[PDB]
């Protein structure tokens, strides 16, 4: 199972349970199809592409115990992004890994300059143990997009730099821990009518775990991507952490650092509360790194065990729910805007 | 054979004895039974599968902590059967049905899978009780592993200490962490449809030669324990210990002579909890948790009335149907769920 | 590249992008130089050395997207450490890896008995996505030293035994999560005039994330390394967590165990607060595992959601800042001493 540059990756994956790339070599792949579980040992190779993606389309089989596994592999989606081009349906095609019904492990890989999601995971029908760790993302529209009913995955110890949206979140119950983002407009996005919902749609969404993450310089002092983001049927204004869905609950949120990590809690299920727990909230001067909740749900939001500076604004959360005192608190019913 | 090669049908015992590093045939199927490792070796699984037969374990690892080389096993699947009978009472004979039995472990296990073990998939013990001031011997790491259909995931006996069990995924196991040995870090693990993620009490299975010594008091952070008592788990609540029966919970602690781990950043959607007894010179906090339960008595968190003043619930979110029993209202900041007193809870 | 013991490492690294070592074999390398990115597959090998270090000198290129990667390799700096000799400028040379302008991944490696920092990362000018995970450190003066402007790294799931200073922290914005330390005098050090600041100096320091870590038996237990530590211009008295810089901010601190994990918060930037969040704080009998904050900054320090025993001492933190009540609290203007 040794796959040379120029040989058909499709043939090699069909013929072998495990494939080893030539160490450090350069590949050029386009619309590869994986139909049964295969392990790839990338050996520090690089996979380039051109034209409409994805680079690999992975047809899953959740009954089969053997996962698809990709280790130690670089994927390049092309040159540096034009970050001003509006996102579109045709650009959603520009993926590294499009995975349906995924039982998959992605470890120690790098993803550079994808026009859409570097990694997209969807479910063919509504109802895996997915793991994405130690990966690097640079210059990508979206880092990892999990569609509805892709649940209970783990994305941890990954580094995101210069990505518009790190986690395009739909499917529920993922653990996202120990991840670093800098100069990314959005680390966490969840709302209705997203891209990359997949065949199960926007079902049992979000409500997972977001711990020990850093989202720095989202809205100020490094990020280059636009705030305004085109969904399929409306335009929104992203934030480092953006949540707008009255029919969904937020994830558990503890141990995270926000240095210009602006946050907008626009709407969530009324039978819930939310805590910004054990966090570091630094912002200012001016309206930079602002944290804001919908006035109608502010009594259900708390800021507990947080540290911060005077310049960090907290908008609409009542004073009684901020223990201990952190930043500067105010009421402004114009915030947060969608 | 070539050095470092091990084909199916060849002797695993002989290959490990003659090599410091062994590479398996990529993707191949192996069939191994009562294999003995007597010195440190690394195994590169290369996506292989190992099946077995009879009373296990598949590998018995005789560790030497004075040797600085770890036994390292990577990228290897272990299968202990077709699918679990979940109704059989657990027993002394079933404790044999292990993948890895490790004594005095200096070990790294990573990228591995464990399916349908009748006992603990991984059992770690000491040949003797460790009362030295050389702490955390072995520096054990178990990470990026998947467990499913297993009676017990990882069992760490007395005096196997300061291990790390992180970024693992447990599906359909009765007890993920059978906890005896103290000071382990367990972080960022995902459990779904497992009756119990964390068990510690007196008179446990898998205590090893050191016994129930210096137990628990570790770190338990950023973990998810979902659908433990409702809406997914299929294993029985009733669980047979060597000398008594208990009723498991997602998190079960009953030991007057031991302290609970640090507990912060954990998600509990039907992750029931029973704090039955712990050492009095201690406090416990459910810190920065997500506590979702209801309707009815589903996902219930309960503390013994005698010790309730020592338990706090700080920085937690949750829904109305989440019950929190016996913890005083003043100890819950901010308010979460529906608080109640009930001196009959928790039962053992 | 299959590099054998006795062959020239330098020439091997210059001619291949990826190199595989002989599995299990012993190597002896001294002042090896890496000038272009390269991956080393260690295969459970061991690298010994002699004379003035470092073992490998790695010249980084931050513009090249291929990282330098070292996996599954053991580095040995001696048979056992010399712990009581005063630290010095010449001894700073006794390193495994010296990394200038690093884009580096170190995974599953082990580091034994280094007289300076096992791993030293520095920046050749003031302004990497660096990752150090699943590594073992035994017997080292210093585990990981990150210089100024070496930022946004990740050091996680590492284990430290019998090291003087696990993390010599200068450069800002690191995520350090899920690491275990026993019998190490100090897990986290940050002050002014440190060793290993690097050409960029003491710039934009610390203020990262320190979550889910264990720092046990720092001042009581089996630790052999002196509390007295020679900096270039003075001697300090180490603790488990040591912070003394009026011009820098502390990291976010959540989910950490401190069983005889003494802590000294001596000075930090006034425009900030600090929380010991979600902690386990166990100490005593006597003055063991003591946590103390400078009286002038005490009102900015909180202890939120922590558990402990009676013998844990918390010094100068006001009673109103400790929620819930944990351990034994007192005032003493003489602590912390530097
Ligand atoms: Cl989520
Ligand atoms: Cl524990
Ligand atoms: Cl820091």
């Amino acid at each position: 199972g040794t796959l040379l540059p120029g040989q058909s990756p499709d043939e090699a994956f069909a013929r072998n349970s495990v494939v080893f790339l030539v160490p450090g070599a350069e590949y050029n792949w386009k619309n590869v199809v994986i139909r049964k579980p295969v392990w790839i040992y990338g050996n520090g190779a690089t996979v380039k592409t051109s034209g409409l993606g994805p680079i690999i389309h992975i047809m899953g089989d959740l009954d089969n115990p053997m996962d698809v596994r990709i280790q130690d592999l670089t994927f390049i989606g092309g040159d540096s992004p034009d970050r001003l081009v509006p996102f579109s349906a045709v650009l959603t095609n520009q993926m590294a890994l499009w995975c349906i019904d995924p039982r998959i492990t992605i470890r120690g890989c790098s993803f550079y300059n994808f026009g859409g999601a570097a990694i997209y995971l969807e479910r063919s029908e509504r109802d895996g143990q997915v793991m994405i760790t130690d990966c690097r993302f640079r210059g990508c529209r979206i880092g990892i997009a999990n569609g509805g009913s892709v649940e209970y995955g783990l994305a941890s110890q990954n580094n995101f730099s210069d990505c518009q949206i790190c986690f395009n979140v739909v499917g529920g119950n993922w653990t996202r821990s120990g991840n670093v983002a800098s100069n990314c407009r959005c680390m966490y996005l969840h709302t209705q009518g997203m891209w990359y919902e997949g065949a199960a749609g926007n079902f049992n969404p979000a409500h997972g775990s977001f711990t020990s993450n850093t989202l720095n310089h989202c809205d100020y002092g490094g990020n280059l991507w636009p705030t305004e983001f085109q969904l399929p049927d409306r335009v929104i204004n992203l934030a480092g952490f953006y949540f707008d869905n009255a029919a969904a609950r937020l994830p558990n949120f503890s141990g995270n650092s926000q240095w210009y990590g602006d946050m907008k809690l626009i709407n969530f299920l009324p039978d819930s509360t939310f805590v910004i727990n054990g966090g570091a909230l630094y912002g200012g001067p001016g309206d930079t790194g602002v944290i804001a909740v919908a006035t109608a749900l502010a009594a259900k939001v708390f800021v507990i065990g947080c540290q911060g500076n005077a310049g960090q604004q907290i908008v609409n959360v009542p004073a009684a729910n901020i223990i201990p005192e952190v930043g500067t608190r105010k009421d402004d019913a114009t915030q947060p805007a969608a």
